[PDB]
Formats: C-alpha cells, sequence, structure tokens
C-alpha cells in the first residue's frame, strides 16, 4: 500500500479520528479494530491512548487498504500512522482494542494485528485482563 499525509483536526475516541486529508474534514475509522465506547470499560483509556498518540505525533499519514475506502457512515477506513507507528497494532497490543471488522480487500495487517493481540493476551493487559 502507501502512506498519505493527513493532519488532525480532533480525535474522537479510541477507534475514531476526525483528520484533515486532501484538504477536507474527514472522520477516520481505524482498520480492523474495536475500541470499547467511551461509556464502557477501557472505553477512557483506549480514547485518551489513541488521543494522545495522534496530537503528539509531529507526522500523521493515512494508508487505505485494497478493499472499500469509506464505510456506511462516509467514515474514512484506514490505517493510521503517528511519525511512522500505527495507531491500529498500538492499541490492540496494549489490549485496548481487539482485532474484529475483517472483510476481504482490508486484511492486509490482518496477521500482524493478530499477532500484537495474543502478546497483550498473554500480558493479560486491560481488556485481556
Ligand atoms: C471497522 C469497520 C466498520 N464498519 C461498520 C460496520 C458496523 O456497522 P453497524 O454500525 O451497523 O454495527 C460499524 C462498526 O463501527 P463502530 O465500532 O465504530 O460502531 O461500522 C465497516 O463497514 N467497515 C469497517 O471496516
Ligand atoms: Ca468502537
Amino acid at each position: 500500500l502507501h502512506k498519505e499525509p493527513a493532519t488532525l483536526i480532533k480525535a474522537i475516541d479510541g477507534d475514531t479520528v476526525k483528520l484533515m486529508y486532501k484538504g477536507q474534514p474527514m472522520t477516520f475509522r481505524l482498520l480492523l479494530v474495536d475500541t470499547p465506547e467511551f461509556n464502557e470499560k477501557y472505553g477512557p483509556e483506549a480514547s485518551a491512548f489513541t488521543k494522545k498518540m495522534v496530537e503528539n505525533a509531529k507526522k500523521i499519514e493515512v494508508e487505505f487498504d485494497k478493499g472499500q475506502r469509506t464505510d456506511k457512515y462516509g467514515r474514512g477506513l484506514a490505517e493510521i500512522y503517528a511519525d511512522g507507528k500505527m495507531v491500529n497494532e498500538a492499541l490492540v497490543r496494549q489490549g485496548l482494542a481487539k482485532v474484529a471488522y475483517v472483510y476481504k480487500g482490508n486484511n492486509t495487517h490482518e496477521q500482524l494485528l493478530r499477532k500484537a493481540e495474543a502478546q497483550a493476551k498473554k500480558e493479560k493487559l486491560n481488556i485481556w485482563s
């Protein structure tokens, strides 16, 4: 795939972020993960983790996969990178996201994310405790 520039507009929760992409506002939903909603257990913690990651990054990049680029809600379906670090893998590896929502086309980093999940699970992190 190929990484593309974007600028942060605002953090939203663990797996959604509003970015400026191609000069336009756009809500992005992280591919291949599911963070708790804010009102749920580890919701505030996943929200804060993502917010930290995007806000402290000098460089935000987005990466579409080979399947669908936008969801039914108009949300961009991407890997988000913060100074080269994938936010999707970061959450899973700390047990703040479960691997979930695996569609054909958009599963390039599925096995990468699953690896991080086992590791969080063995370490009994957050969600897995
Ligand atoms: C992650 C992801 C979610 N979705 C849709 C399906 C789910 O629909 P429903 O809202 O009808 O359940 C919803 C889950 O996102 P949230 O986890 O943000 O709610 O977003 C996709 O279509 N493709 C995707 O890659
Ligand atoms: Ca969610």
